[PDB]
């Protein structure tokens, strides 16, 4: 089967055939639709197909497919698998994995980049203080001084599920937030539960409006350990506006390397629940997002009201219009501190020629409308115009639920 | 089988079961998510008609009543004789309304139970279709009190005896290719137009030429009419601070009529049923005028506003974008016409869901078409979890009658 897309700007049209490739499921049936939904231990059985599955891939992409060296390769995952139930990836098929469940993420944005991918082997890794080391290196490589570098790192794959390695944290850095007793919260609203078992844990809360939460690291299974890391590390651009000299005195800063570390990256049938990845933001994921959204900072009012824009109907768009005071400032003050940011113009237009190449060169590109889109000016972006298709490729990267829900505590 | 929706900024959860009697099919399976392409007999009859009046008797709570029993009877009898049925105005009523309330796409369905209905079934010309168009016009437009209504043409027969309203809206400009390679006018509206002329029609060829109504009544050939002036309402455009947006030359219409959709009833199709709203601000000051394959005015707009255009991140094309939207809204109510903003709109449809859910166990809904084309997150519908899915009656898109229509 051959499945068009159009995009209805250019009417260039496109043709799928990277989806009959596509296995697991998407939530939607012949019935229901269920885009817009944000969330729609293996037997040695079961792991074989799945190992053969990636390493036909892998050999295929290196030009090697049906050779010895891929035959020799699938005898000896086999025969690991029969006799330990589980096997180890090549480095090479690592890094290939790696850089498919990116380049496979319908969700982001950023995949053009899906081959410049730096990967940590930290495989070798067994404890809370190793992890905390290997996460401290991934982020000073990463933040590179502002010149941001894509990279990832890999800690050891599940076994039985009983000895998994997590980071609690959802990303490497973030900023605490506090429920206070009057109802009010201090810092970011996102993070108040994360920011309590941190607490409890034993962490002192400097109790700020941009505190950098302490990494919270589950090896082998074991209880989490609390680390800070060195400020110094810790990459901050404080935002100000290139015409309004009070935006700086709103007090407003945000840290330049976006690492997501709650995800769980699935390579031939192999779990890695620990792997954080990073690269670098989109002004709006910022500006709109974690500034604007009523359960975040929700800085519309305080910002609206220094513009002096009339408050009183929601027809003056005074939301709007400060929205765009907002990111122009993001964007105006991480390119003032050379830290490395793309707006939603430059994002989704390179996008677009990115999805194209794809069509062309592999036969298509899962991508997923309702996450693609920027949250604000979304039809002025290319994107909005672009039919897509959204199914689920492996390697991926996916939700796994949060530890504190399922971790049984050692005491 | 029962399924949750979550607000994300809320945390209010929704369960959907009026998912189970969906009937139509969305385009998606389990392998692949279709969510964002734009377009995805005797015997077949009688199911649909029982459905239909199952539903109906039921809302008028005389579900299995001997009046129930005793349509389902007549219907019947009336199918089995004549291959087709004939709706009761009730019926009829009913069920233009619920196409509206099952409308995925819409976000205006708060309204969805004040409708005029315009029951046109005892048309037989184009004459007397636009007859009933002008009149549509001139009461839903209202002086600028816009009152919503749907005007329902004959249903089809044979399919050989088509009723066509051939414009996409009752109300729109045309579009011109110019010689120059550019394009004068509505781009959107090339073809269209281009039928037109060669149907007759005299362009004046300017900017903002509303389009003559090409009206087919019984699969006969479509005949031209220019809809009186006086009865088409328009707005010129201006911006509450600045002085110079007037000299764009800028105006918009009125009502929004679309013109060219099918309304299924039982299994009945009108193939021709004209509807009206009015407008959210974002579809004209946003799509409307700044599309790349519209108006396309943001370029303009912008050296207007001497806003550094060098480079993207400066967010000059945002930033003209928000006051392109605030001049659209100001000039509607400065003149009294009715108009909604995408705030006030969505935080109306938020409430609408939460009235859906709670006294019919839901609300099919189309988040790529509902979240507003800019400023998305910062309306409450970004945040919603949708599901969608096909009720009926319904509105259904159809192919263009050019395609299709035999001289
Ligand atoms: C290099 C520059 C990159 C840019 C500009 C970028 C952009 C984005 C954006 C804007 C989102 C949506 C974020 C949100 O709304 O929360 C996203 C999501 C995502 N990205 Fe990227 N990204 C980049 C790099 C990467 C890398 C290096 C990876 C992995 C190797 C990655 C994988 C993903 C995944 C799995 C998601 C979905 C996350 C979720 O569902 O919460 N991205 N990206
Ligand atoms: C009363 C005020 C109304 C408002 C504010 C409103 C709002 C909207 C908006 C913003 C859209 C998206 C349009 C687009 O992006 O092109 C839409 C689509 C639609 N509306 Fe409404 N509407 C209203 C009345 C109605 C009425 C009276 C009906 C039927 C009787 C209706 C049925 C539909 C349908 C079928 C669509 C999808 C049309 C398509 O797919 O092109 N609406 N509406
Ligand atoms: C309900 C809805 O799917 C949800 O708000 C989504 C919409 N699109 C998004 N898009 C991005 N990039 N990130 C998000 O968090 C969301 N949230
Ligand atoms: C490809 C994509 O589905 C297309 O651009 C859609 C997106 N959302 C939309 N939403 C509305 N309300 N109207 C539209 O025309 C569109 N176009
Ligand atoms: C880590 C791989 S994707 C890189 C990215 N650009 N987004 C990450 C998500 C960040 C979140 N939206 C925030 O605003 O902090
Ligand atoms: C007619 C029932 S829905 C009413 C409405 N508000 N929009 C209809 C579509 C109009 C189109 N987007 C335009 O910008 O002309
Ligand atoms: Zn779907």
């Amino acid at each position: 089967r051959f499945l068009k897309v159009k995009n209805w700007e250019t009417d260039v049209v496109l043709t799928d055939t990277l989806h009959l490739k596509s296995t697991l499921e998407t939530g939607c049936t012949e019935h229901i639709c269920m885009g817009s939904i944000m969330l729609p231990v293996r037997t040695k059985d079961q792991l074989f197909p799945l190992a053969k599955e990636f390493l036909d891939q892998y050999y295929s992409s290196i030009k090697r497919f049906g050779s010895k060296a891929h035959m020799d390769r699938l005898e000896e995952v086999n025969k690991e698998i029969e006799s330990t139930s589980t096997y180890q990836l090549k480095d090479t098929e690592l890094i290939y994995g790696a850089k498919h469940a990116w380049r496979n993420a319908s969700r982001c944005v950023g995949r053009i980049q899906w081959s410049k991918l730096q990967v940590f082997d930290a495989r070798d890794c067994t404890t809370a203080h190793g992890m905390f080391n290997y996460i401290c290196n991934h982020v000073k490589y990463a933040t590179n001084k502002g010149n941001l570098r894509s990279a990832i790192t890999i800690f050891p794959q599940r076994t039985d599920g009983k000895h998994d390695f997590r980071v609690w944290n959802s990303q490497l850095i973030r900023y605490a937030g506090y429920k206070q007793p009057d109802g009010s919260t201090l810092g970011d609203p996102a993070n108040v539960q994360f920011t309590e078992i941190c607490i409890q844990q034993g962490w002192k809360a400097p109790r700020g409006r941009f505190d950098v939460l302490p990494l919270l690291l589950q090896a082998n299974g074991n209880d989490p350990e609390l680390f800070q890391i060195p400020p110094e590390l810790v990459l901050e651009v404080p935002i100000r506006h290139p015409k309004f000299d009070w935006f700086k005195d709103l007090g407003l800063k945000w840290y330049g390397l976006p690492a997501v570390s709650n995800m769980l990256l699935e390579i031939g049938g192999l779990e890695f629940s620990a792997c954080p990845f990073s690269g670098w933001y989109m002004g709006t994921e910022i500006g709109v997002r974690d500034y604007c959204d009523n359960s975040r900072y929700n800085i519309l009012e305080e910002v609206a009201k220094k513009m002096d824009l009339d408050m009183r109907k929601t027809s003056s768009l005074w939301k709007d219009q400060a929205l765009v005071e907002i990111n122009i400032a993001v964007l105006y003050s991480f390119q003032s501190d050379k830290v490395t940011i793309v707006d939603h113009h430059s994002a989704t237009e390179s996008f677009i020629k990115h999805m194209e190449n794809e069509y062309r060169c592999r036969g298509g590109c899962p991508a997923d409308w309702v996450w693609i889109v920027p949250p604000m000016s979304g039809s002025i972006t290319p994107v909005f115009h672009q039919e897509m298709l959204n199914y689920r490729l492996t390697p991926s990267f996916e939700y796994q639920p949060d530890p504190w829900n399922t971790h049984v505590w050692k005491g």
